[PDB]
């Protein structure tokens, strides 16, 4: 009979709805992501991996001794309930090995935290899944508390900070075993 | 009887359909396509074609050694659910040959993700459906995860990569075989 | 009895309406014209026919030697079905013949695309609707996917491309028959 | 009975006449009205008349040899149905004759388009409505369809035109007899 | 009993009131009265006087030869029917005689037009209601019909004009009998 | 029995209250007071009275000879019905007495209008309500039309003048007797 | 029964709660307190003590001679019904005592005005309520009527004025006996 | 039976609920952290600890002498009722110990109020919970009341302030025991 009442809840669930989408639509994350090749060594074959997020932009082909990477990660577009999460990698043909950064960027601070790493791999290989898991859980990733340090091995070490806000900056300094960082 | 009800009923479903249309209108798809001629020859007759989308402006007519195509693909306006997809090309004088560059930005990746390519074709040819079915799935097109390279015969290779987000960017350098990429 | 249900259905009526004429008015159809006199001769009594839409500017007088037509053609205000179609005309003295130049960019993409023509007429002529329909239907025009070429006889040539949106870009050269485009 | 009727009845029809009378606010004419002295004469004593429409300025009182009147007819402010629709006049003590310029931009583009006209008339007279009749009526106007040129005797001619657009602009040359226009 | 209704009809009255009051605060009227001392003589004790309206700022006390006033009139602030109306005086110890300038710029333009005067009066006064009266009715004052000249008398002439609009500009130049205006 | 009769009415009520206090909250009311030393004597000891309205600055403590008071009175913030009126004053060591400027910027101008004063007082005395009463009440206070001069004795004059605006602008010059006014 | 009149008494109240919280939100206090180290002594040890109000800034450690304070306190945020009142204090090693500064701006001007006052205190002591206890009701504070100045002892004083408004301005010179102020 | 009323509670139950996030979310804490390095040593391993909110950028990982850390912590972002509450730390090379500083902003004011701290910590540390406990419970922090002093040992000292609002700044000068505060 009182077909109002339907009407009236079908206006209060597409009014709460509307808005519930517009939260999901602007609560943000990024990863403004700088690599400093200090190694005395040319990277090259710029490669990525994206678990969840995008960029709007191409890393450089190459990097070169004194040079950066910098990288700009960001969240989907839309109502979506996924930080953003991935790898970068660059191929080294002075020492036959492939340089991989990982960062973590989460949605939801309730169950996760920002993380970040950064390995060799032998050969030339491009970000993927396998290098994602591997930077993740079979090595030790590193949490948004401060500068960190360790050896990569191949004459090389990294330095690097990234920040615990979920508009995420992550600084990493390439240097051979030789140097002090910063 | 009860007439108000169905004026109410035409008010709610306008007053979805109004924001439904606003939605559709509001996600967009760009494509900033970036082709440098690093390849010694001449290109002319710049020709395009889309398969969805559009641009607000011309291809150059001509490039020449060491300068490069801006080009701004962009999604049809108002409510449509189509990404950006075309084909670019240029006849190549001195070695009888066209030079095609295809890019796909869907609007669903549900069902598809950001794909391009680069190939030569025999005399001088004009983009079309048929570039692009070639392009797309004759030949193997390259994804979003950075760089990727391959000859394209008669003496040149390409370089390139694409971003994985739905405004993306595509960056492509046409060198000679002899040469080290970007 | 209930004439509330009449003032409820005329406010959903003039409340769509609004709206309906609100649409109609902000979408918009340009046609940004560009013509480049190359020909060594010069162009005089600028004149211009519109099937559809207007210009809030005038054409030059004459253009001479390497100057060029700038011109701005749009769709006419408020809530219009129509496109921008027409016609700019200038007459050359010292070869006795009208340049004509047509583009049109229709409302409706569902029917209709973007053309643009151009062709020679013998003695002082000015653009009217004879000249829209032999450059439309007539001649073969020219549709927007890159650069196209063709004689105008009379020792010229012109050379010219136009945009596939309903913001067009139409660039047209007219060049001597010795002389190799842009 | 119901008086909550007539109040609903109320509040319909002032929310219709208070949008319809900011429609008719704010459709907007103009002319840009260019009046260049390639004469070799001085012109004086500049005079208006206003048959629709107003300005914010005065003319210059004098012109001279080089020089021109740049002047900006405009709608009258608020909800009129009337376009702008005037004359401008100087004497001209060297050839003892008054030269007047006349424009006409409608409100209704369905009944009206936009004209203009240009005259000499003998000794010194002011713009009134026995000017705008003969310059619209009497002599032939020229409509906005690119440059036109007339004859004024006494040894001037005008070379002027008038764009489509209820925003016009308007250009007017008066030279010797002995020149070409622009 | 059905109190509703006399609170609908005060939400009506009061909504429709609000309105009305924003419109007469909304039409707006001016007078950017330049007046300019090409007479020889000093100028001192500027005085004023408002029929209707007023200003933000002071006359300046003195005006020199070949300096100007410029002064701006205006309408009164909130929801008057009223224009701007007034006199400016300044006395001429040099000739013994005060020059007063007349403005009328009304709010109905149904009933009233711009009109503007000026006159020189006897010894040493200040602008008021008789000046007002004399300029306005027992001289003959000057309509918004391009460029006016009179003699003063005592050597002086003026030469001036004022726009037809509501937001109107009036130019004089007090000049000398000897010389040309302008 | 029909409460809801009873919150319709408060709706109303505070719908009109919230309303009528934004107005009076926004009419406001200024008086930009510029004092010119041009007197030969040193002032100091600048203190002030406000009989309604405040300013956010301080006076200069001293003014010397050729030097300015800039002064920003205005009324007092809120839904009041209350002008900006007040006293400033200033002692003169070189003759023994205090200099006091008075002006008054009402509210309503149905009842009240523009007033301003300048007078010398024996000995070193701060300005209150006996400087106003005597400014305002004992003394002639000069209108708002324009220029006015007076002697205040001691060897100096005054020579100022007062917008009839209630944003109103005070200019006063206090010369020594020898001197001609700006 | 009617349970609609409880929700409509509701939205009326939280309607009325949330614009009176945003009104005492809005209202707003501040003092820029400038004080000028004049005295020939160096300043130490900057400390303040607020009544009310807070500042979103530090002192200066120290102040030196010809050098000044300036100071930004103001309003807690948020709909609060507090001034802003406070003390600062600096120690002079020179002359073994502290130099504290007090002001008072209120809330209610219905109940309170603007005060403030200055005071040498013996040994090094920190601003604290003792000191605002006896700067405001021991000792006589100076009220917002223009320039004050009296003896400090120890061979300085002070001379100062403050503004009456409720974004007020305070400034304070610490002169030398021996001196002219400002 | 009158579902509506459960619509009408549900409306006022999120029309409450969504200004009351929206508050939270709008209440910020800030604290702008300078740390100054007159030390004349090299500090080094920045390391954070955050009890509440986050920042967005990384600490220098070193400092050197006579530059400084600008640091800006912040309350995280949505409906949280906490502060910013934290330690920054450096290991020191040259004495063999790790420098720790604390700021405390808290969101309720009712509760809590400013608080800071800074130590001398045994060996290279990274600053953690059990710092944050030392510095706040354990030794003696210091209020926002001015500037405080304290010798840290091993020839150090530090002299600092901090701001009592709740968007506030830290400074702190970490000096030789020699040297005379800033
Ligand atoms: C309930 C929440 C728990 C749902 C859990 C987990 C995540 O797998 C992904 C995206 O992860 P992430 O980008 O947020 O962070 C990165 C975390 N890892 C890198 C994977 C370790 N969440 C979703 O699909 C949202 C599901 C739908 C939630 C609504
Ligand atoms: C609602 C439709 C109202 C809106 C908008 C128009 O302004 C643009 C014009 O598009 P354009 O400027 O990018 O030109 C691109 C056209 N070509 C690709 C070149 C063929 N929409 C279309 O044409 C098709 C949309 C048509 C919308 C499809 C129907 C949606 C449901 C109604
Ligand atoms: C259901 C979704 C699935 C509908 C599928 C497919 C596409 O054919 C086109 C436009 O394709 P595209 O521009 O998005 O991406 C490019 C993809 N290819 C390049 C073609 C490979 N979609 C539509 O017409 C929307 C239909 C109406 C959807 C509403
Ligand atoms: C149904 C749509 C079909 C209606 C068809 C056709 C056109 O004649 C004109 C304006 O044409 P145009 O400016 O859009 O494009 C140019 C096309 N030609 C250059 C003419 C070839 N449309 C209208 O009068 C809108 C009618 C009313 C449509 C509402
Ligand atoms: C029905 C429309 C037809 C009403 C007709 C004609 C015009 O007389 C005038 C103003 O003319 P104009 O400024 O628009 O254009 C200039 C046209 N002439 C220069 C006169 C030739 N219109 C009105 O008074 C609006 C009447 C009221 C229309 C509502
Ligand atoms: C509603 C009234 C609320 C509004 C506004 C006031 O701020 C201005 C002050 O005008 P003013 O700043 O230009 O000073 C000019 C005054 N003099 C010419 C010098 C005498 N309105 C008036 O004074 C009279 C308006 C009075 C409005 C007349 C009554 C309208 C109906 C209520
Ligand atoms: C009915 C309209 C007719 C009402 C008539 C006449 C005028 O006296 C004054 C203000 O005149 P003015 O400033 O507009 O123009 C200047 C005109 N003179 C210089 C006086 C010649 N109007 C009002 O008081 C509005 C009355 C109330 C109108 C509402
Ligand atoms: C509603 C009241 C809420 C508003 C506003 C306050 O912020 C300002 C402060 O004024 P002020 O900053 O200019 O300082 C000038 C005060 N003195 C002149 C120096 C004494 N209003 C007042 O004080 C009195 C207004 C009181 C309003 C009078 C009552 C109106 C009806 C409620
Ligand atoms: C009824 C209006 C008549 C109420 C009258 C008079 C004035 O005493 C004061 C403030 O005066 P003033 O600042 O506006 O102008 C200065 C005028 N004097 C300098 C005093 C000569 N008004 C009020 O308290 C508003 C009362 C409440 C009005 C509401
Ligand atoms: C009723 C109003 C009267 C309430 C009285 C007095 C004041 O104690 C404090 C804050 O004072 P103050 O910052 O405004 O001004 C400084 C005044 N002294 C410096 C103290 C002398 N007010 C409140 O707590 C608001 C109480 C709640 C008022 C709502
Ligand atoms: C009831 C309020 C009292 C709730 C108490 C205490 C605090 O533990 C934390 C965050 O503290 P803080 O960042 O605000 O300030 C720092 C204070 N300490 C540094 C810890 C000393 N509050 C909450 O979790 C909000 C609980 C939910 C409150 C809603």
């Amino acid at each position: 009979i009182a077909a109002g009442t339907i009407i009236a809840g079908a206006e209060l669930t597409f009014g709460l709805l509307q808005n519930l989408l517009y939260f999901f639509a602007n609560v943000n994350r990024k990863c403004a992501v700088g690599v400093d090749n200090e190694s005395g060594f040319r990277w090259q074959e710029g490669s990525t991996y994206f678990f969840s997020g995008t960029a709007d932009e191409n890393l450089p082909y190459s990097v070169s001794d004194g040079y950066a990477v910098l990288y700009g990660p960001r969240k989907t577009n839309g109502p979506v309930a996924t930080g953003v999460v991935g790898v970068l990698a660059y191929y080294i043909p002075s020492i036959g090995k492939t340089l991989a950064v990982m960062w973590s960027v989460p949605f939801d601070y309730n169950f996760y935290q920002n993380w970040w790493n950064a390995k060799l791999y032998s050969g030339n290989q491009r970000a993927d899944y396998d290098h994602y898991v591997d930077l993740y859980y079979n090595a030790n990733p590193f949490k948004a508390n401060g500068w960190h340090e360790r050896s990569l091995g191949s004459g090389l070490k990294f330095c690097g900070s990234m920040s615990s806000s979920g508009q995420a900056t992550l600084e990493i300094h390439v240097l051979k075993e030789s140097e002090t960082c910063m």
